[PDB]
Formats: C-alpha cells, sequence, structure tokens
C-alpha cells in the first residue's frame, strides 16, 4: 500500500478495534469512544477524565441519534481532527 | 504516535506532497490531483489516463467551485474512499 492507502485502512482498523469490544460491534458506545480517544488520540486531544465530557463528545458526534458513534460519524470526527491538525501547522 | 495519529498526519503529509508542486501551494490543481491518484491510490482507483476522467473527479470534489481541491475538499475525498473501502467488509 501507499502511505495514503495505509492511512485509509488504519482508520477502518482503529474504529473496529474499539467498536467491536462491547454491544454492537459496528458502533462505538460511550465507553468505547472514551478509550479510543484516551488511548489513540493522546498526543492530539486532552485526556477525558470526566463522564460529562464523554457525554458531550458523544452528543456532538451522534448525528443519527442512536446514542452511539457509527463509522460515518467517526469519519466526521476524523475529518474534524485532521482539519484541526492541518490548521495547527 | 498511535496508528490513528500517524494516519491523520499521513493525510496532511500526502496532501502537501502534491499541493505544492504547481501554482497555489495550498491546493491541488488537476495535474496534481491526477498525480496523487495515480501514485497514492494505485490499488484503490483505476489509473487516470483521460482528460474527461480527471475533469470529472475534480468536478465531484471541488465543492467551492474554484477549480482546485483544497484541504477540506481532499479530506472529503478521503472520507469517500474510506467509507467505500469499509463497505467491502462487514460493516453492520
Ligand atoms: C494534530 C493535532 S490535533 C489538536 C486538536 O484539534 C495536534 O494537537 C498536534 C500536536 C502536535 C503535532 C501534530 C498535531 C496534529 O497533527
Ligand atoms: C478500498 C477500496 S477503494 C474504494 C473503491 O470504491 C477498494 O476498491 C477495495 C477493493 C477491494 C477490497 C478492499 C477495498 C478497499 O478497502
Ligand atoms: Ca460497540
Ligand atoms: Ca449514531
Ligand atoms: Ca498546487
Ligand atoms: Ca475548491
Amino acid at each position: 500500500m501507499s502511505e495514503l492507502e495505509k492511512a485509509v485502512v488504519a482508520l477502518i482498523d482503529v474504529f473496529h478495534q474499539y467498536s467491536g469490544r462491547e454491544g454492537d460491534k459496528h458502533k462505538l458506545k460511550k465507553s468505547e469512544l472514551k478509550e479510543l480517544i484516551n488511548n489513540e488520540l493522546s498526543h492530539f486531544l486532552e485526556e477525558i477524565k470526566e463522564q460529562e465530557v464523554v457525554d458531550k463528545v458523544m452528543e456532538t458526534l451522534d448525528s443519527d441519534g442512536d446514542g452511539e458513534c457509527d463509522f460515518q460519524e467517526f469519519m466526521a470526527f476524523v475529518a474534524m481532527i485532521t482539519t484541526a491538525c492541518h490548521e495547527f501547522f
């Protein structure tokens, strides 16, 4: 794979490393989303140490209202992060 | 860096490998977009050889109509590709 192709696959893989833990294997519940952020975005985003933040992040990401973050919603999160990083530089 | 953080950085890296080649250093013109697809998406998309094909890709991606693909528009392209890829496997 090229660098870009590897990045695409990594996005899918990381989503599933977390979505597949509990409940529906194709969505991130609050606890899965928290762990993804704390373990995999520790250099980019402040660590989540409060359940209120979990609740508010999920509210922001959960566009279809099912209480969880699906792949589409995760990709919108990735786009937000990547845009923020781009602006940073 | 986690794998996710490395992937994010790779997106920014690749965009800039191509956007700074010609003209506006912050956007992909058609030639730069063709080169990006042909060299970085050679396993996921058919090689571009015809003008009409790169014209159509740019038309599809160029949400703001300025004739080039900026970073936001590139990120939307990446999301399209990633979503399509993920649908080839169990995804529900
Ligand atoms: C991206 C980010 S994202 C910050 C939340 O919007 C970042 O914090 C960072 C820090 C240091 C080097 C690189 C980066 C990013 O690419
Ligand atoms: C990703 C892609 S790119 C999007 C194609 O519409 C792909 O073509 C593909 C084909 C076969 C297996 C896996 C994948 C992808 O992960
Ligand atoms: Ca789950
Ligand atoms: Ca949802
Ligand atoms: Ca350019
Ligand atoms: Ca544009």
